[PDB]
């Protein structure tokens, strides 16, 4: 099972997935990749497939 990120940005958008432990490690490395593009505001978990969010 891979965890999911979409990219909720005004200009920057997309998903992606990474595979750790747990979704919390994973996120923090998500996280990192978003401070790339800039579009960090509020992120949200979903317990159909380990997905997350962050709209800018």
């Amino acid at each position: 099972t891979t965890f999911k990120l979409i990219i909720n940005g005004k200009t920057l958008k997309g998903e992606t997935t990474t595979e750790a432990v747990d979704a919390a490690t994973a996120e923090k490395v998500l996280k990192q990749y978003i401070n790339d593009n800039g579009i960090d505001g509020e992120w949200t978990y979903d317990d159909a497939t380990k997905t997350w969010t962050v709209t800018e």
